[PDB]
């Protein structure tokens, strides 16, 4: 069964494409699949269909500025002001629009890149529907965020130009550490995949339109959310669920396995049950390396089973 | 990757609403999806997900009355006049889509029910891209559209209101026999599938929208297309290309089983390559039922990649 959802964003501007897919039979729970920057929901159907194979539901949506929304809108990598504030209250609105149907059933954020960080930013605000959370291609402790960019810089050009293409400077200082581990051969999105096949595939993909240039307000939301998800309030408010992380150890966004390790570890400290699934040689998208994506989504299917609340 | 393929319908009312998945490399084969009657393109996402890992691009549309193309025209169960022909020339138009695109990779097209007409009538039209034709949930020789439907009464109801509703009359014949292996606990779709879930899903999908009453103009059109699909000049002019039939031998569509063998045996009297996966017990939709759906899958990218052979 298929369901076409669309509402109007908390930005005012954007029709959110959004689509619940429901499995043959009882489905035991709901998984809400939150894309990264510069892709959309509609490419994650090897794993939507695995979870409904599962017995699942699937509600996904392409956020402001991405995919469908932005096919319909026009506006591409711009998430109108506020830009954290807006994907995550979609994200949220995204789960009201099932209200009556599915109450009874455990409820798990699946998030990827951006997506782990707006699904962060989620388990910390009050009346999330969460009972478990799984992680993929975390952002944590890369040098760009951590260190490189110039949040002086970046206030300055939002009092300027909020609404104009972020300047050159702040984006490379936003994802430095991104290049580190690529050769000439890799290409400058390399760090994406190993696989050469899904890097060629994520820049011909129509609704990834890449190359697309963030507004300035964008790249604060990516800073917000980016405070927002390794903040002390994320570690300190995180429900106790059982939370699940895929990362490449070759992935820049978490440092390489590091900034993974360090958030498993920070949350294990405070009490919470991680399970940690790192792809040794894999890079960022490891839901999509041929080598490593069976693994990520039968992971997700037994977490599943078991978050069942 | 996906690309969003709509165009005008040859009825010139309806925005086809249409899709092309590609795979990750390079893909050896196109996969042309037909749906077929009540139900849409994006219900064979199993389907479309198997395929794209098995290295094809796959390309369906919700035909005119279906699905998302209904749901954008408000228009259910109605493909204009000439039914036959615009969906037809809507599966033709589909193709040209990709002009450019996969020239030289070898087409095979996969229908279902409704689809598996549409796409024996399309076999029978030069400029059809069709390297291979897979059919599934086969319509031929089912009491209804062979005797029971009144081709009188139908020019009757044609002649007064092509665009009302379908007399139940009419609607009734044209399925006769289609309750004749259902107890009272099957129900009255109980031939869909010998999965009950399957059933509920079916009637349930918004996409399928269940009880939506066809226009007498549209049933003239199935009656049109079951005449294409299972009249002389098909059999007569079928290309010299593989074949492979899916069906269940509890099928109605089929004669249980007896119409189906009609048709493989038909076309290997003419000396035509055909390849016969009849399942015993199961019903209409053998790529949905729990037991089949993947022996139909993994049958079907045997086929193409034999194809692809060429
Ligand atoms: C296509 C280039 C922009 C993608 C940034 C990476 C995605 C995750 O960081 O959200
Ligand atoms: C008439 C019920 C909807 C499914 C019909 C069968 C096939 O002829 O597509």
């Amino acid at each position: 069964a298929l369901q076409e959802i669309e509402f109007t964003s908390h930005n005012g501007r954007d029709a959110i494409q959004a689509w619940a897919y429901e499995p043959v039979g009882t489905p035991t729970a709901v998984v809400q699949i939150i894309h990264g920057l510069g892709e959309h929901s509609r490419r994650y159907l090897h794993m939507i269909s695995a979870l409904l194979d599962a017995g699942f539901v699937v509600i996904a949506d392409d956020h402001a500025g991405h995919g469908r929304t932005a096919m319909q809108s026009g506006v591409w990598a711009d998430a109108g002001d506020n830009a954290a504030e807006v994907v995550i209250s979609d994200e949220l609105t995204l789960q009201q629009q099932l209200a009556g149907q599915f109450d009874d059933l455990p409820w798990v954020v699946f998030g990827h890149s951006w997506g782990s960080m707006i699904a962060r930013a989620m388990a910390t605000r009050p009346g999330t529907r969460l009972d478990g959370l799984a992680l993929c291609g975390i952002v944590a402790q890369p040098r760009g965020f951590e260190t490189t960019l110039d949040h002086k810089t970046l206030a300055k050009a939002m009092a300027t130009a909020p609404t104009d293409p972020a300047p050159e400077a702040l984006v490379a200082q936003m994802f430095d550490g991104f290049a580190d581990r690529l050769s000439e051969d890799d290409g400058p999105t390399g760090w994406v995949a190993r696989s050469k096949e899904v890097v060629a595939d994520h820049g011909k993909d129509k609704f990834n339109n890449f190359g697309a240039p963030m507004s300035t307000r964008f790249l604060q939301g990516l800073a917000d959310i980016y405070a927002m998800a390794n903040g002390d309030s994320f570690y300190a408010t995180m429900p106790n669920i059982p939370i699940v992380l895929f990362a490449g150890s070759e992935d820049p966004a978490g440092d390489f396995g590091t900034g993974v390790k360090a958030v498993a570890e920070r949350l294990r400290r405070d009490g919470h049950n991680v399970e940690l699934h790192l792809y040794d040689g894999l890079r960022h998208e490891v839901h999509n390396e041929p080598e490593s994506r069976a693994d990520v989504e039968s992971s997700l299917v037994t977490f599943v089973d078991r978050v069942a609340n």
